[PDB]
This record gives C-alpha cells, sequence and structure tokens, in this order.
C-alpha cells in the first residue's frame, strides 16, 4: 500500500544506521541526551552490523494491512522529533536482540519467525525491548499490604510506580475493613471500601501509562462475602452520586463455590468485615466452608438472601458489563502454584492465575501465536490440513523467548523482581482462532471445530512443557518447584481428572519433568490480544467474529466467497451494513456460508463455554472468556454463570457485551 | 446555667473514679478493651488520688458561658457510649497530669491556673493529653521529598499518617516540575502541579482528622516564579472545570522581595520550571536575586508583566480570600533557625516559621494566654491597671508546659520526632486582646492601645526567653543552638534593628542566653485561637470584634454600658441587628462608646498593620494577620500588601474577608 512506501522514503534503510540515529538522540528542546537504545543492545549491533543488516528482508513490511500498519506508526515504532524513524523490520530486529542479547543465532530465528507473522510478543515487549528501561511485562498482581493507612498508602505507591510503565494491575482488597468498622485509638468509625477506592481511582488518572494516551486502569478483586459488596459491584454505573462511583477501575468478584450453591439452593448468604471474620481469604474449598459456616453460626456477620446479592450482580453486569467473574476454588484447586499458598486474585483481563502477597507481586510476560500461519494444503489435491508439527516447533521458540525476557526485564518494584525470579511464570496465548476455522471451512460450532480446538491447545501446552523442561536441564528448575503438582507428576488435565486427547506423548514428558523439573511454574494463559491481533491482521483471541463488517471494510474470507459465487452486487454491500455484519436471513447466500460466517451473537453461549471448558484442561492459568448476549434476561445470564461454573471453569466471565 | 448542672447530675464527681471508668472502658459492640487513659497517667492518679480529688474545685465549672460550655460537651470532654463522662475540671486535671507526669507540684499549678482561665492549651493537647496515643501538636511543616513519583507518594503517605491525628499541614511544593516539562525515559510530558494537587486533595477528603467531623485540610506553599502559578492561585474558585480546582486545600504564596519590587516598578516577571531553574527555593534575598536575574538573562524561562500576575492574585483573593501571603525573605532574614538552612514554607494558619526538609518535618505545640485575666483595679480608686508582673509569671508557666509536651508527645511520623527533639520549637500566643482594650476603655486605634500592645508582647517574649534559659541551665541548650542568632546575642527586635521598649531588663537576659543557651529555638507565634477562645469566652486572637452582635447574643461590655446610660430599649436591640453589630450612626450613643466599640470593618487597616508591625519585633515566628475590607478595590488591596511588605512583616495576609 501507499502508506508502507511513504515510510520507506522518510526513513533510513540500513538497520545499524537507524540504531545509531536512535542511540545518539538528544532532546533538542532540553539539551539532555535521550538515548532510545541501551548500551547492551547498541554494542551488540555494532559488533555484528554486517550479519544483522543483511538478514533484514524489507519485502515483509507488505505483510501488513492498512489498519495493521497504521497501528505500528501511531504508537509502536520509535520516533525522532515526532517523525517516525523505525521501519517495521527494524522494530522486530530490535525486539529480537532485546530478548536474546548475545545469542545472535536465536535472535535471527526469532526475527525470521516474527517478520513472517508466525507469532508476536505483547505490546510492552514491542515498546520496550532493546531500550534503556526495558519493562516488558503486561501483568501485575498486587496484594493489599495491610488493613492500615500505612498499608493502603504503601500499596498506593506501588500501583503508581507500576502504572508509570507498561502493563495493567490486578489488585485484591479482601482484607480492608468495611463501612462502620471499629478503629482503635479513635471514636471515629471506618468509611469502608468506596472512599478508599476513590483514592486508587485518582492515582489511576494521575499516573499516565508509559506516558501514553491510555486509560490507565486497575482491576480490583473482592469476595462476595465482604460487607461492602453492593456498592463495590456498582462502581461503574452511569448514574448515582459521583462520590460512590469509580469509573476508571474495574470490579472483579473472586467467588467461592459456596456462594453459588447457596444461590442455586435459594439459601442465605452472610456478610462480614474482615476484622470480624479473619482468615476467609486465606483458605478455600472445604476449609473455607468449615470456617465460613462457623462464623455464620457465631453471629459475627449480617445475613441476607443469597439471591438478593445475585440479582444485584446481574444488574451491574447488564448495565456495565462488569463485575468480572472468576471462581476462586477452581483457580486454587487447579494451580501449579498451590504449594506457595492461597491465590487471592486474577489480573486486569482475568487470565493470569498467580500467587501474590505483600512482599511478592506477581508478574507475567506475554506472547501469542498466530494460528492461521500453520494452515497448509500439504496433501496432494486442495483439501487443506493444519500442520501441528510446526505449531509444536514454534511454541517451543515462544517459551524460550519468554523465558529470556524474565532475566532481561526491568522491574518497576522490588516485590515484582522477588516474585518473578522465584516462580518464573510465563504466559503463551493465541490469536486468529476464528480465521483458522474459516480458512479450513469449519463452522465455529461444528464437531470438527471442537476437535481442532482441543488439538491446537494440546500441542501448545505440550510444546511449552517440553521447552521448559529442556530449559530446566540447562539452568535448574525454578526455586519453588519442590512440592508442586508438577513435581508430583500431576499436570493440568490431571487436575481436571481427564485423560489428554493423546496426540502427543505425555508419558515421556511427565517422566522427564519429575526427573529434571521445569523452568516455569506456569506457561499458558490465553489473553485478549486487543492491539497485537490488529497488527498481524487477525481476529482477536479465540472468540469468533463480532460482525462480518467492522471506513468499514468487509470480512476478507466472506468477500472472497461472495465473489466466487458471483453474487457480490450492491445488494450485498447494503444488506451487510443494514444487518451490521450478519449474513443470515439473506435470500441468495448458500447455507454453508451462513453456517461458516455466523457472528458471535448467533453462536450459542453453551457452545462457547463448551469450547472454553474443553481447551481449559491444557491451561496452566486461565482465559479471558468474553460473553455476548443478544436479548439479555436475568435467567438467561443466570444459566450461563452456573453452566460455566459447573463446567469447572476458572474465569466464568470477563466482559459481558449486549444487544 | 442549666447545662452545667445537668452535667454534674449525669456524671460521677470523684476524679479518681472517673479515671477508673475511662481507663477500664470496653467497646461493647466489639469486645475490645478501648482504654481512654494511658498506663502512665492511670498509675499516677491512683498513687495520688487523695491529693488530686481534693484539689479539684467544682465551682469553676461556672466560669464558662453557654456557647463556651457547649463547645466542651460537643467535642472536648471524653465520652463513654456517646454519653459524657468528663466534667470540665476532670478534662483540665487530665491535661495537667498528661503534661507534667510525676511533677504533681507543677500539675497542681497548671490545673489551678487553667481552671481559673489564665491560659489554655491548643485543641490537640485538650483532646489527647493523658490518653494512650497522645498527639498534642497542631502544626506540621512538610517538605515535598523529591520531584519524582516515589517522592510524591512518600510525601502523600506522610500527610495521610499526619492527618490521621490532630493538627494541620503546611506543605511546600516549589520543586515539582511544571506543566509540559521533560521526563526522562518516556515521550510523555509532565502534567504539572494541578493534577498532583488533586491527589493531595483526595487524600485530604479520605483521611478524617482524629476521626472528627472536620474539614481535613492542608495549606500548600509556592513561589510566584513557578510556571504553574496562575492555576495554583485559582485553586479555590467557585466556577470553572472541576478538574482544575481543589476546594479542600489552601494555596499560599511564598513571596520573595524581588516579586514586589518588580510589581512596584511595573517591570517584568519570569516564570520557570524548577528543573530549568534549580536552586531558587534554596536561597533568599541577595543570593536569590543574583541567581534569578542570571536565569532570566539566560532565556531559561517565560517572561510576562509582573502586574499581570499581581492582578490575577488580587482576583483570587477578592473572590476566595486566598492565596495567603507570606514574605519569604522577611521570614528567613529574621528567623533564629537560619543556621539550619533556608526556610521554605509556613503552616496552615501562616503563623509558624520553621525549617523543614525531606528528613525533618517541623512540628509545633501551641498554648495561648488570656489577656483579660491580668486586669485589676489595684491602685486605690477605680481606675483599672494591667498587671504585667502576673503576665510575666504566667508566660513562664506556659513555656515550661509546652517544653514538657515535646518530650511526652506521640509523633505520627519519624521526620517529626527527629525535627522536634533537635530544635524544640515552641509557640505561645494570646486571646482576648480586644476584650482587654474594651475593659480598660481603650479604642483599638488609640495611642494608649498602641502602647499596651507593645508592652504586652514585650513581656511575653521576655518571660518565655527567661523560662527557656532557666530550662537550658537544667537540661542543656537544644542541639542546634551553636551558630544561632541567639547564640551570638542577637534577639528578635535586633533583627528588626530596633531597641526594645525597655520595660524589662534585656541586658541581663542576653548575657545569660549567651552563657547557658536556651532550650527552645523559637517561642512565640500568635495563632488564630478559633475554638479555644470560644471555650474561655473571649474574642479571637488579637483582632478586634467583627461585630457587636454575633441565637444572637450582644457584646457583654457594650450591653453593660447601654444599660448604665439607661438607653437600652427595643430601639437598640433592632438597630443592632439592622446594622449587624455596628453602633456608629446611632443617634443616642455617646462618642466614647462609638470609638470604643468600633467594629473591625470600621478600624483602618493601616492601624491594624501598624500594630502587627509594632508587636512583630517580639515574635520569633510570625502571626496570622487576618485582613478585613469593607468596599474592596484592586488599588485598595494593593496598598495593604505593599504597606505591610514595607513594614517588614513576615505574614502579609492570612485570610481576606470582604463586605
Ligand atoms: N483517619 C482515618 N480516616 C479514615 N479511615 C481511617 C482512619 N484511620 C483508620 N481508618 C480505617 O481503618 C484503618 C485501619 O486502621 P490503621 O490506621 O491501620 O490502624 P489504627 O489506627 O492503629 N486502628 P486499628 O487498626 O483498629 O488498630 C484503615 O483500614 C481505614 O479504612
Ligand atoms: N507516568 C507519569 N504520569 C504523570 N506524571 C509523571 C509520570 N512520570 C513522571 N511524571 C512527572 O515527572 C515526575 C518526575 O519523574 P520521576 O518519576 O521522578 O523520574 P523519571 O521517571 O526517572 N524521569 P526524570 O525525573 O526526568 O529522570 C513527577 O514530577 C511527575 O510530575
Ligand atoms: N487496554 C489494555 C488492555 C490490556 N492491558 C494489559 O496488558 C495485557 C495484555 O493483554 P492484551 O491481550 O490486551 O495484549 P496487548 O494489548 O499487549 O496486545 C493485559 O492482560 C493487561 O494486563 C492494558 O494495560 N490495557
Ligand atoms: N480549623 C482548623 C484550625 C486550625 N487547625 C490547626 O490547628 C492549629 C491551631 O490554631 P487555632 O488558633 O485554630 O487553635 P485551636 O483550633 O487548636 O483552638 C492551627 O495553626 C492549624 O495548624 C486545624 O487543623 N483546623
Ligand atoms: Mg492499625
Ligand atoms: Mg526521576
Amino acid at each position: 500500500r501507499i502508506a508502507i512506501s511513504n515510510l520507506h522514503k522518510q526513513t533510513t534503510k540500513q538497520f545499524s544506521k537507524v540504531v545509531e540515529d536512535l542511540y545518539r538522540y538528544v532532546n533538542a528542546a532540553t539539551g539532555k541526551p535521550a538515548p532510545m537504545i541501551s548500551d547492551d543492545v547498541y554494542n551488540i549491533v555494532m559488533e555484528n552490523k554486517d550479519k544483522l543488516n543483511s538478514a533484514i528482508v524489507y519485502d515483509r513490511d507488505f505483510q501488513y494491512s492498512y489498519f495493521g500498519f497504521k497501528t505500528l506508526e501511531r504508537s509502536y515504532l520509535l520516533r525522532i522529533n515526532g517523525q517516525v524513524a523505525e521501519r517495521p523490520q527494524h522494530l522486530i530486529m530490535r525486539v529480537a536482540l532485546g530478548i536474546h542479547g548475545r545469542d545472535i543465532e536465536a535472535a535471527l530465528e526469532t526475527y525470521n519467525l516474527m517478520s513472517l507473522k508466525y507469532f508476536t510478543h505483547a505490546s510492552p515487549t514491542l515498546f520496550n525491548a532493546g531500550t534503556p528501561k526495558p519493562q516488558m511485562s503486561s501483568c501485575f498482581l498486587v496484594a493489599m499490604k495491610e488493613d492500615s493507612i500505612e498499608g493502603i498508602y504503601d500499596t498506593l505507591k506501588e500501583c503508581a510506580l507500576i502504572s508509570k510503565t507498561a502493563g495493567g494491575i490486578g489488585l485484591h482488597i479482601h482484607n480492608i475493613r468495611s463501612t462502620g468498622s471499629y478503629i482503635a485509638g479513635t471514636n471515629g468509625t471506618s468509611n469502608g471500601l468506596i472512599p478508599m477506592i476513590r483514592v486508587f481511582n485518582n492515582t489511576a488518572r494521575y499516573v499516565d501509562q508509559g506516558g501514553n494516551k491510555r486509560p490507565g486502569a486497575f482491576a480490583l478483586y473482592l469476595e462476595p462475602w465482604h460487607a461492602d459488596i453492593f456498592d463495590f459491584i456498582d462502581i461503574r454505573k452511569n448514574h448515582g452520586k459521583e462520590e460512590i462511583r469509580a469509573r476508571d477501575l474495574f470490579p472483579a468478584l473472586w467467588i467461592p463455590d459456596l456462594f453459588m450453591k447457596r444461590v442455586e439452593e435459594n439459601g442465605t448468604w452472610t456478610l462480614f468485615s474482615p476484622t470480624s471474620a479473619p482468615g476467609l481469604s486465606d483458605c478455600y474449598g472445604d476449609e473455607f466452608e468449615a470456617l465460613y459456616t462457623r462464623y455464620e453460626k457465631e453471629g459475627r456477620g449480617k445475613t441476607i438472601k443469597a439471591q438478593k446479592l445475585w440479582y444485584s450482580i446481574l444488574e451491574a453486569q447488564t448495565e456495565t458489563g462488569t463485575p468480572f467473574v472468576v471462581y476462586k476454588d477452581a483457580c486454587n484447586r487447579k494451580s501449579n502454584q498451590k504449594n506457595l499458598g492461597v491465590i487471592k486474585s486474577s489480573n486486569l483481563c482475568c487470565e493470569i492465575v498467580e500467587y501474590s502477597a505483600p512482599d511478592e507481586t506477581a508478574v507475567c510476560n506475554l506472547a501469542s501465536v498466530a494460528l492461521p500461519a500453520f494452515i497448509e494444503t500439504s496433501e496432494d489435491g486442495k483439501t487443506s490440513t493444519y500442520n501441528f508439527k510446526k505449531l509444536h516447533e514454534i511454541a517451543k521458540v515462544v517459551t524460550r523467548n519468554l523465558n529470556r525476557v524474565i532475566d532481561r526485564n526491568y522491574y518497576p518494584v522490588e516485590e515484582a523482581r522477588k516474585s518473578n525470579m522465584r516462580h518464573r511464570p510465563i504466559a503463551l496465548g493465541v490469536q486468529g482462532l476464528a480465521d483458522t476455522f474459516m480458512l479450513l471451512r469449519l463452522p465455529f460450532d461444528s464437531e470438527e471445530a471442537r476437535l481442532l480446538n482441543i488439538q491446537i491447545f494440546e500441542t501448545i501446552y505440550h510444546a511449552s512443557m517440553e521447552a521448559s523442561c529442556e530449559l530446566a536441564q540447562k539452568d535448574g528448575p525454578y526455586e519453588t518447584f519442590q512440592g508442586s503438582p508438577a513435581s508430583q507428576g500431576i499436570l493440568q488435565f490431571d487436575m481436571w481428572d481427564q485423560k489428554p486427547y493423546g496426540m502427543w506423548d505425555w508419558d515421556t514428558l511427565r517422566k522427564d519433568i519429575m526427573k529434571h523439573g521445569v523452568r516455569n511454574s506456569l506457561t499458558m494463559a490465553p489473553m485478549p490480544t486487543a492491539s497485537t491481533s490488529q497488527i498481524l491482521g487477525y481476529n482477536e483471541c479465540f472468540e469468533p467474529v463480532t460482525s462480518n463488517m467492522y471506513f468499514q471494510v468487509v470480512n476478507p474470507y466472506l468477500l472472497r466467497d461472495l465473489v466466487d459465487l458471483g453474487i457480490w452486487d450492491e445488494g450485498m454491500k447494503q444488506y451487510l451494513i443494514t444487518q451490521n455484519g450478519s449474513i443470515q436471513g439473506l435470500p441468495n447466500v448458500p447455507q454453508e456460508l451462513k453456517d461458516l460466517y455466523k457472528t458471535v451473537w448467533e453462536i450459542s453461549q453453551k457452545t462457547i463455554i463448551n469450547m472454553a471448558a474443553d481447551r481449559s484442561v491444557y491451561i496452566d492459568q486461565s482465559h479471558s472468556l468474553n460473553l455476548f448476549l443478544r436479548a439479555p434476561t436475568m435467567g438467561k445470564l443466570t444459566s450461563m454463570h452456573f453452566y460455566g461454573w459447573k463446567k469447572g471453569l476458572k474465569t466464568g466471565m470477563y466482559y459481558l457485551r449486549t444487544q
């Protein structure tokens, strides 16, 4: 396209010369040298400039589309005086070196694979890899340090320092005393969560993310037994008094099984202040219900009808798409981190399931694989297959990549460095799942698509466990590996009490893990892929298309097919805008197409949850299950929560999107 | 009155039995023992119960008026289950022991004097003396730790921990980079003071003071050269966008002489970011003007017309009564703390002039003397005189009191304890100045009242320096006494280049100070006396009456006189409400009365400033000069600032009150 050509004109070609430009950069308005490459990476480039410059293939800048490329210019490529200095290949090459340091062999391998669009790293890595303050992490899981003004304000300092750089914040607050609680040393009473949430909201608005044009935003995690619960869930509502809302933060429920049983049973639910019911957040499952029932019998709390709370939550979600729902017990029963203690929250997108404490703030580095790039016709005729062997091969590269990032990362706070060097959690993901199904001509809700889902995820989990095992053989297991499920030979699907699909040799892998350990406590956590999917030009994530339309450019695979059937007139172009990206109830479109290009609003949510359930058994962590409802009703939303809850899911619902 | 009798009924009489009740107290709704007396004070009472209980004179509860007594019940006397448990004599006795510990001799002497209304301690002391967390201080002067997110958030933690208890905050911010400034490590630009002030505003609203029904509030200090100045002064304005205001905070200008010259000269004024003009706040006077003029010649800032800024400041004050005005150079040239470094702010009421730094947060303990209590007829006939000898005697008691508080104080933060144990500053003040003049039949603007003002303050400063000297002989001088003006024999009026009035022997005192030192770096800082003056039933401070009226109860001294002239009919009662507390232009009132009961709005502000000027030469620190304007104009307000500025005043203006 024109835009790519215009870049090639207004930019230097030689990579080493672009690295010089950037590294030598000086802020003209200030006189301060503002270098955009690190000493480490600069020196690496200059001692390998012939090898490097010649490896860059500039054709590959035409691998991107208009919406893809303009994302890169608008925010990703490095700038010298507002003007763009990096080419897409330069960004990628910088990222490759930034990850691999002196391993030029690996650097070239990452480069090739990235430039060919096999995979990509999360935005923080793209921004910061190769730069002086290389903060490459997306996820921070932060413990509320203690139920005190000192505790709260230390915690608040930590969130600001973290927000100063890339990456969002999951913050759990189950230990802050609710409204009206006693405070020793004064006749004053506690004001509870809301005024304190307003303070975190304010810090959110003040500290811009990486200096970006972002929404800076935290997700907050609370257990539905907390006496401040009704207000907490209403935090994003559009009306009411401004003093009781916090519109830049996201409420998330950390829900124990007992809450759900009691709702299903139409029973009673009791609410506590954590000062009156200590320990509730530091246990789960059976131990939680022993302790909760006891406090409930001891008059320590306020009982109401479970369904009163339930109904209130369903209101908040229908209006605002929040609170998110994550099942505390499913998260804890099935974490490879359970040997560390009780997991108390997830992250900003409900995918990370990691342990966190006042002195240990969980971190995660993210990368995603492009599923469509492993499709080939490779048979004979024209029937396309999916190359699972290249997928396995590539997911071992991404695992080794993300494992290097841990060591080369700048950590905003000491709690993060302590946490990551100990457990070394890692987070692989996917994009282009819908595209894959479409290219292989499989309706999202087919028995074939169902089988492909499982196979894809079985191979990614196996690959990652294998690479991580090979890494353990080189560097030793991670510090806390002794006593872990993995050390006892218990993998993820085992914690779901299921045999794996069996496309790979799990016996040999398990044997080796028990012998040598693994480098990473966790490996898999499919994330929302918001901006990175636009860069590669794929559908987000593992969801299906939201519409076939989306200055409005129609689905490429649908368009191809409408032209092939020679029915693409103006009648199609208008009925598509009219029905906003739906092709059902169109008189002249074949049934195979209507089944293939069903929009997410037309696929059943039981099918969506089934596939989440199915693939979930190969997920160390969790995944961001977005839910979509056409004509929403209380009962309709109720049976989705309970359905996924019974399916054993960790993340029951990320966002709820409507009409 | 009825109210005092009703207390004596619903309360135990024996002091030791009230201390038992309080100390043994248990929070019924919680089960936690919530003792309201300390171990220290409880044990003292029980080992002296006969001596103590018999010393209390319960007649003295009738020393208070209706508005006085109801202040005590509403917030001062200790409560057992919402019900009042303390009598006024019990509060006083608790305070006496809380200050003096085991010195029962001193305790009894303080008690008697306090119960007789010779003097009182500031509200924090009344609340907390004798209690487990005895935070007795009113004033905190806090340095902005550094121009960083870490700096800002440490500073913010400190203000919250301080606000958790009694006492207000003076916070200086001259070192935070202004809007649009460069930040290393990001393409992001600085947002400046306002968004950061919104964060401090929020913390102000969240942390209630002592758990009170207060306005929690900080005063912020800035130098008029700061590039963020125009917005800063408008922080309390009633209109505009909510995002640019901070209605719970008070802006205060720290003004260098050069700003005023340039305004008087109709010259230019240049504005800087502290990152572009480092050091401006860490110097004053001649050194400031050498450094400022240089940066101004070096193009580092933005020049505009001084009077543009001046006019903007006068708008803000006319509408909102703020910004306060304190003259930086007068404060620094004339501080006994100049050997410590450069003073960077005052406090919440513009009276404290103390040194503060990131590791040293200035604190001050306050007490005030009741001026009317030293009036006696003691001559022969009926002509009243003022007993200066009892005043001297009493001001030595208050100095010794406030000196004990320093050692028995609970400090909210380590920076405060370091600061106070080093310099031991102290702050005496006065109330009932207007009452004194009235009782002695002296118009506020008389040559007699002028002479009384000077004499009163000469004796308080002398007394305090004397007591502090006697204390130094017992315990040694304060740590930092070597190199101080006082160590070189230079007292306050010397720094104003003036001979003292000479009612006391300054030669002998100076001799002794140079020989033995003093215990306190500073002693005198007349404060606004808002609530304490209501308790004792006197006019605030050293200002004159705001009206003769104030369910509306007329001035006692005026009423007395209107009845004595037998002219007090209903015509008087209505013309007083009609003219709201003014007696001028009333046909049947003698001229001596009209001159005596002039309202503050009728006394000339040149006279007010003259008396501030006069007395100021005996003030270690500064005083809260409230200004009052009838029909305000730009020029009218201009000549007040310049008049007081030329008079050498430190605090040019606290609040500005209008029509
Ligand atoms: N001044 C205040 N304003 C508002 N909330 C407060 C205040 N002081 C305490 N709180 C609330 O109670 C706090 C816990 O008290 P904290 O300051 O940690 O210890 P404390 O004052 O020693 N009382 P306690 O924790 O009961 O021994 C936080 O959870 C706040 O929600
Ligand atoms: N993420 C951010 N959001 C808003 N303001 C910021 C941010 N980062 C820095 N600032 C502003 O600049 C800060 C000073 O930068 P700071 O965080 O102390 O050190 P730094 O990031 O290392 N850059 P520098 O101080 O220029 O070396 C504070 O004064 C803020 O006003
Ligand atoms: N709008 C967003 C989205 C995600 N994030 C954080 O960045 C992580 C990356 O998730 P993602 O799927 O959106 O990936 P990218 O936005 O990095 O391409 C999320 O898990 C959040 O922790 C954010 O800070 N702001
Ligand atoms: N409304 C007020 C007034 C003063 N203060 C602080 O308490 C100090 C006492 O000053 P003051 O003259 O008002 O005395 P009292 O209010 O303690 O009787 C002031 O200098 C401020 O530091 C406050 O916190 N809130
Ligand atoms: Mg506490
Ligand atoms: Mg810095």
